[PDB]
């Protein structure tokens, strides 16, 4: 029983947890509050990177476009764009730094490139994600305030989106392969989904955190045995200044993967 382990974990943690798992092997799913909205935090950047890859399908030079951004574009959390300030970065490098370091300048630059917040939402709509809603730019989208639907999705919608994009036919093969490569090279995810997964598996993920101790992580897991698995874990807590609970996500992963 996942449900009772999950509820116990959630009650002990004093948060709300949302979980969707899809096993693309047999098509089983494990759902917990899967249809409830949660602040997506940096997990949006997954959907952002996918949208950029979608436009690159029309525009063969898009990923190679060199972006000479300036000092003014730099945000508080931007280690990789800060690193490359002098020389600029390609759109492709911007997507990698957004996914793998969650760089906020790289994200905001890619939204500009797509032509605004609404372009990401319209992309989400094009793939059948009806729950995804991006309302603000980085980093204002991480306030994660109680009962604020801004900058939110559902675990189920996000899992279905990751499924279609990484493991499905929503993108052309070069694009979707690039999307999985970016994810596999994520550097921020060691303590969350990765830490609860068998040490011989490969995990591609995008993390997220914000106020109210919001702690999120979305992943494709490549097992040693069968087909890939999509896991989306969202978690949020009572108080604004809650510390993130990366251990809760690793625990969920332990709980979920045991079942399969
Ligand atoms: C989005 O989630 C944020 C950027 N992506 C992050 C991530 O995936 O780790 C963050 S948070 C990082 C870990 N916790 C610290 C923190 O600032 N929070 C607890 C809020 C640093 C990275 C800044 C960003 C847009 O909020």
């Amino acid at each position: 029983s996942v449900d009772k382990q999950l509820a116990e974990l959630e009650r002990n943690a004093n948060g709300r947890l949302g979980v969707a798992m899809i096993n693309t092997g047999n098509g089983t799913k494990i759902l917990y509050r899967a249809a409830q909205r949660f602040p997506f935090c940096s997990t949006f950047k997954f959907m952002l990177a996918a949208a950029v890859l979608d436009q690159s399908q029309s525009q063969p030079n898009l990923l190679n476009k060199h972006i000479n951004y300036h000092e003014s574009d730099l945000l508080s959390y931007a280690p990789i764009t800060r690193k490359n300030l002098a020389h600029g970065m390609t759109v492709s490098e911007l997507c990698a730094a957004t996914i793998q370091y969650s760089d906020n300048t790289a994200a905001n630059l890619l939204i500009k490139e797509l032509g605004g917040l609404a372009a990401v939402n319209q992309f989400a709509r094009s793939i059948g994600d009806q729950m995804f809603r991006l309302d603000r730019w980085e980093p204002d989208l991480n306030t994660a305030r109680p009962n604020d639907p801004r900058d939110t999705t559902t675990p189920a919608a996000m899992a279905a989106s990751m499924n279609k994009l990484v493991l499905g036919d929503a993108l052309r093969p070069a694009q979707r392969s690039q999307l999985a490569v970016w994810l596999k090279g994520n550097t921020t995810g060691d303590a969350t989904i990765r830490a609860g997964a068998p040490t011989d598996w490969i995990v591609g993920d995008k993390t997220g955190s914000g106020d109210y101790g919001t702690t999120n992580d979305i992943a494709v897991l490549w097992p040693t045995k069968g087909a890939p698995i999509v896991l989306v874990v969202y978690f949020t807590q009572r108080e604004k200044d809650a510390k993130p609970r990366r251990d809760v996500l690793a625990s969920v992963t332990k709980i979920i993967l045991s079942q399969i």
